[PDB]
């Protein structure tokens, strides 16, 4: 926890786990309880294993080719070596750039193999997304 | 078997063999009649093998079919 005297407190926080919120009481400052971490290992582990290295390279195509899309490496070399297949799928999630309610639904899914299997349809979305821009540019170009 | 302390009858078993009814006896309690045992043991093993390797493979088809509905 560093402290700057610009007017804002950098906290540096390495989290663990979400957890829901039951209800809100009011602050300021605000309070909340939850409870234990939503995250659960389910059966078949064989399926989650074979599904983390299956986003872990649908990820690094996806990073590797949006250099023109401004994707940085250290998000790339940060997802590499992990234990937990949940550590493996938050690190990739955030290191991926959509909306705010994706990510919603993603941490709403404590399914370990769901989170996962969205995480894979949303890269596939962006990089279908990045194919048509590599394709209106290529088209660019020519017309160039 | 045992008795569960929300008011159940728990028994683990293991069905023996499958028979034929012939009559009913008036119930409650209901009463049952039929042979000790009626199954058919294996013959020409070499298909039975094969059909319990294909039916093998086939069954692990069927699990590794699955990636949000995962099988014990």
């Amino acid at each position: 926890a560093m402290r700057l005297p610009d007017g804002t407190l950098q906290v540096m926080v390495e989290a663990r786990a979400r957890a829901q919120v039951t209800d809100y009481i009011p602050g300021p400052y605000l309070r909340a309880r939850g409870e234990v971490f939503s995250e659960i290992f389910p059966i078949d582990e064989a399926v989650v294993r074979v599904l983390v290295e299956e986003l872990k390279e649908a990820f690094e195509k996806y990073v590797a080719n949006h250099k023109s899309l401004r994707l940085d490496r250290y998000q790339l070399e940060a997802v590499k070596g992990t234990s937990d297949p949940a550590m493996l799928a938050d690190t990739i999630a955030y290191h991926a750039t959509w909306t705010v309610a994706e990510k919603q639904e993603i941490l709403e899914l404590t399914d370990l193999e769901a989170r996962l299997k969205k995480v894979l349809g949303l890269l596939s979305r962006d990089l279908e997304r990045f194919e048509l821009d590599k394709r209106v540019a290529q088209r660019v170009k020519e017309q160039m």
